[PDB]
């Protein structure tokens, strides 16, 4: 059968170090350094400054570990991946990348950046306070992105004040186009997105109405990094069925800050 | 100039830390083979005498544990420091942690892991009520850990007394550190001691010429040590005294990842 696997991005640095993260890793000198190993080895090359990561943060090292471990598990599962779409958020695109690298398909498949599956604008910041990397920058930062892919919703079309109902509609519209981007291949398509997407990108396929707004927010906070939601298409009925994801869940503990001076 | 240093490092996350004492049962088939019921269980278990049953009291690194060990290894590479030797507790989680550190340092082939029962966990906290076994050097060599087959431990495995007191524990640690520090005391590099939480105190105090902490004070401090937690000592040129200093790599802080199941948590 043909399947859709919705996947949450891995741990993001600001989930661990807070909004101040960017200040914690930037020299007076203006440069980046790792004050803690969980900060990534390096940041990708970016316009409008290091200053832009603030609203579009990268994966933590743990995040990368998570994305790789899932990728590896998809390889091991024997499943066939035929396409990957990702929210323009750097945490998503990075997650897509590491999954592919462990699947050994980073060269074979090109990441399709789809703003239509971006986070609900409400939880994010306004337009004047939110910017993504350009395909060019990603290509330069070594993400094998599809330069030709025409998004169901271009980046500037995202309204920094969309309602819940507009969000779920744009998601349904985006899923629409994706499902019709060559509906033939009998493989799995990856949608690497955010917590909310596990509900807002599957319900339409399942022909279900949007959850009540309160009911929705309540469910999407419970979703962990690399959390998955799997949908399959029935041959004849053409209906979509919610099924078990092809890889196991990932459960592990935190690691709290330590200091050998804080002995006594 | 450079100085000579000792870096005590706690092992990475162990599976039973996450999945509990029942872990072995969760990843064993009705058949009797191993499988991964969650991605945090490792890809595979090493080849072991008695098959699978012995892991119960000597568990492996979780996937996360491995990530942690690797991350630190990489950081040591990046720091530019020179590592000249590694010693590890016989516990599998320790030997695994040493291995991954070396692999990221690119020295797995160049340096051989010296297994030293003298720096094993305090026996009080080890259910050698079941009887500890460990892996043998041979089994490790076969499981592809470049162990030192010639290294004569300051305390051989069977000399560990399953009822040692706190005072005996700290003394055996001091005695072991003793021999380690005299195992060619010349090279101006860093020696890794990959061991347990307790070792960050029990293996550095003697070097620092400090008396053992009060037992309660000691237990209270060692639960606060995280995976890959480090404690660094340097030797003064003249004095010959040891100084407690900042570890050559940053700390590693990250969040948990709780069990999920969508179809269910929806209703």
């Amino acid at each position: 059968r043909r399947g859709i696997l919705v996947i949450r991005h891995g741990e993001r640095v600001d989930q661990v170090f807070g909004k101040s993260w960017l200040q914690q890793c930037t020299t007076a000198d203006g440069k980046y350094y790792r004050p803690d190993l969980n900060f990534p080895r390096s940041l990708p090359r970016r316009s409008n400054g290091i200053k832009d990561f603030e609203n579009d943060p990268p994966l933590s090292s743990c995040g990368i570990f998570q994305a790789r471990l899932a990728g590896e598990a998809l390889l091991d599962s024997g499943v066939r991946v035929t396409a990957v779409f990702a929210s323009p958020a750097l945490r998503c695109v990075q997650t897509a990348k590491h999954i592919l690298e462990e699947l050994k398909l980073e060269k074979k498949l090109k990441i399709r950046v789809e703003p239509g599956i971006f986070e609900w604008m409400k939880w994010e910041a306004s337009k004047a306070t939110l910017t993504f990397l350009t395909l060019e920058e990603l290509k330069e930062a070594n993400f094998n992105v599809d330069l030709d892919y025409r998004p169901a919703l271009p980046r500037c079309s995202l309204m920094p004040a969309e309602s819940y109902d507009q969000y779920v509609e744009r998601c349904a519209v985006s899923m629409g186009q994706i499902i019709n981007t060559c509906p033939q291949d009998m493989g799995i398509t990856l949608i690497v997105s955010h917590s909310s997407a596990l509900d807002s990108c599957t319900r339409p396929l399942l022909g279900l109405p949007p959850r009540e707004c309160g009911d929705f927010a309540q469910l999407v906070r419970k979703i962990p990094s690399l959390g998955m939601c799997f949908c399959e298409e029935n041959r004849e009925d053409g209906k979509w069925d919610l099924v078990n994801p092809p890889v196991k869940t990932l459960t592990h503990g935190a690691n709290s800050v330590f200091n050998w001076r804080n002995w006594i």
